[PDB]
């Protein structure tokens, strides 16, 4: 365990930031990925060569679509180390393991459409899984994976510590749901302010990761303006090919979805922002208040979307 994963020096610095931008080259990501796993978890959570394997493994399950794409992966897994190494004296052993890797397994094999499409068009996963349906197959993509030879990352636990492991990353794939997300953040907002929010409660423990995952899957609106614009386009490519879908099969998209109304983007951003990123960011500052610098540049990204609609900015 002499081999150190090390990076340039800008790298180094700005990866321990929340707003830090992967890059775009792919073949240094699963670097990436192993230096923040030696660092938030230890050299000795797990063998490097069946942790590169898996790493490959999940790589080649991600598809080439324009935003729920491997690149998706490695940043949520990213805002997860920046939160983890922020508030290291909260988690436990199994957690810090099974949490960088639910980030990376989060969206496996998603083909750029939602949970209401797979209904819509009767795809046989939504016969199969009912509610969380697409959550619900990346879970099992996750185990698929787990059980390929030379692929059990966890062969040192015992029976007991990897079934936790499993269900740690089993909830909070499932958390990412965004539809679930709502529910779990009026339930942890009660708590925080009668008082009643224990992290000795496993069902509490439950609900605060579940936004965690809520606020790293939605990381884009909290990093620097240029890289959240940027990413926007991403986004908005697979709502649109979604809207198309839909209206083949003979629905009418719902806004966000129509590239017909691409003009009022700037405005369903700042309903996007009011209505749920602003709230899960303020909801986690409570909880654990070294998270702050994520709703500070969700606010600020929120200007800027305001001054979009103003016409002092222009989002092409
Ligand atoms: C930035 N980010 N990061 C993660 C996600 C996510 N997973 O949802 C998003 C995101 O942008 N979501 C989003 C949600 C609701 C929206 N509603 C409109 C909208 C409404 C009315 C007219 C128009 Cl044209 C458009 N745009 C939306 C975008
Ligand atoms: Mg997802
Ligand atoms: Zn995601």
């Amino acid at each position: 365990g002499l081999m150190q994963f090390t990076l340039p020096v800008r790298l180094c610095k700005e990866i321990e930031l929340f707003h830090f931008d992967i890059g775009p080259f792919e073949n240094m990501w699963p670097g990436i990925f192993v230096y923040m796993v030696h660092r938030s978890c230890g050299t000795s959570c797990f063998e490097l060569e069946k942790l590169c394997r898996f790493i490959m493994s999940v790589k080649k399950n991600y598809r080439r679509v324009p935003y729920h794409n491997w690149k998706h992966a490695v940043t949520v897994a990213h805002c997860m180390y920046a939160i983890l190494q922020n508030n290291h004296t909260l988690f436990t052993d199994l957690e810090r393991k099974g949490l960088l890797i639910a980030c990376l397994c989060h969206d496996l094999d998603h083909r750029g459409f939602s949970n209401s499409y797979l209904q819509k068009f009767d795809h046989p996963l939504a016969a199969l899984y009912s509610t969380s349906t697409m959550e619900q197959h990346h879970f099992s993509q996750t185990v698929s994976i787990l059980q390929l030879e030379g692929h059990n990352i966890f062969s040192t636990l015992s029976s007991s510590e990897y079934e936790q492991v499993l269900e740690i990353i089993r909830k909070a794939i499932i958390a990412t749901d965004l539809a679930l997300y709502f529910g779990n953040r009026k339930q942890l907002e009660e708590m925080y302010q009668t008082g009643s929010l224990n992290l000795n409660n496993q069902s509490h423990r439950d609900r605060v990761i579940g936004l965690m995952m809520t606020a790293c899957d939605l990381c884009s609106v909290t990093k620097l303006w240029p890289v959240t614009k940027l990413t926007a386009n991403d986004i908005y490519a697979e709502f649109w090919a979604e809207g198309d879908e839909m209206k083949k099969l003979g629905i009418q998209p719902i806004p966000m979805m129509d590239r017909d109304k691409k003009d009022e983007v700037p405005q369903g951003q700042l309903g996007f922002y009011n209505a749920v990123a602003i709230p899960c960011y303020t909801t986690l500052t409570q909880i654990l208040p070294p998270t702050e610098p994520l709703l500070k540049a969700c606010r600020d990204n929120l200007s800027q979307w305001e001054k979009v609609i103003r016409g002092e900015e222009t989002a092409t």
